[PDB]
């Protein structure tokens, strides 16, 4: 649908869990970088997760070009604002998306003081 | 809504993630067993998952009374249809549930050949 | 020797850390069983976990035969000492042991107040 | 000694863990790096995980300082070896390390196909 920038049928969508209150980790700050050309790291996009959790409308399809992308989660302000001193200075995730035709990327990381899971879940491009 | 048996506004929910394929695990036995009187399990309800791994309509919230509630997913059949010889039999997850008035669950779980997390997110029924 | 139920040479043991706090859980209560003929749980050993989260000398080798066992570690209380209320009775891992072997059998587990990891590391043994 | 990069009293020790065989992993490359003055990541040590996963030895007391560092792990390379085309490019610890002592960090990690955990283990040295 909507091409450019915006949110479209997503095609990167980012979701984020807290393990020690068992609810959505609100308000967490989501920085995404893409490996360009000089191979250093170019700002992509970035946004903040809602009550749910979830962070869309990140990018379009049209956009979303293939490469080498990072997710930085800022996961340690995250902690610090509930009074928790972390253990990591955040959490980022790095992938090659798209070299084999578009997809859809969940990135979903569940967390916690001194861990963290990160899981992708990747589909083909349905209606 | 719904009162009895059946969907209504889910009070439990289950969702299954493949962590070796990045992809829901779909058509996964799940058995709820609910602790009776007795002290032994009765069974509560059971389900298969979706397309989209998730397993809704599993009881009403007049029938989730406080109690004590064991969630079975059948991981192992999962794994050997999968052509994959896994560790556990399968995963369960043993909890309270409405000993302060009347929640939402979302048991969600990830899986892997010789390993397994399992996450609660847990709500206040909102409108 | 020790044999019988006690290190010796450890066909089992059991490691149980602590995600919050990022250190190891000391004094979890551990309860092994066994599937017996009228499929049920057949209290097998147990123990607590020591200062460094390990708990070893369960079973030995003439006496850990191919079957069913159940690890549960009795995590509910050990948050609960930590003055955390969390979402789980306890955690359990069923598993069918020795197949092809008495092997070594590590079975780990990670815990925060919602949700726990776990994993199981079977290795070939030579001493 | 033998100190300045070697076991000695280890710091720092890294275990990789495998989700799908359930066995360490053997031979997946890690790279550590410091944060140096202009920001950037200056190479420190790094090595090779040994057959049991762990990887002991890179750096010690006098050279381990307060700042942030860096662990990466080599993990699609892993994966291809076996066959297997992953979803990460690689797994990435940031930490801010020693604070109030040079103390001991274990950095845990459990891969699979698409899903990394990771944990740090900071405990008390005495020996």
């Amino acid at each position: 649908g909507p091409t450019g920038t915006g949110e479209s049928k997503c095609p990167l969508m980012v979701k984020v869990l807290d393990a020690v209150r068992g609810s959505p980790a609100i308000n967490v700050a989501v920085h995404v970088f893409r490996k360009a050309a000089d191979d250093t790291w170019e700002p992509f996009a970035s946004g903040k997760t809602s009550e749910s959790g979830e962070l869309h409308g990140l990018t379009t399809e049209e956009e979303f070009v293939e490469g080498i992308y990072k997710v930085e989660i800022d996961t340690k302000y995250y902690w610090k604002a509930l009074g928790i001193s972390p253990f990591h200075e955040h959490a980022e995730v790095v992938f090659t998306a798209n070299d084999s035709g578009p997809r859809r990327y969940t990135i979903a990381a569940l967390l916690s003081p001194y861990s963290y899971s990160t899981t992708a879940v990747v589909t083909n491009p349905k209606e």
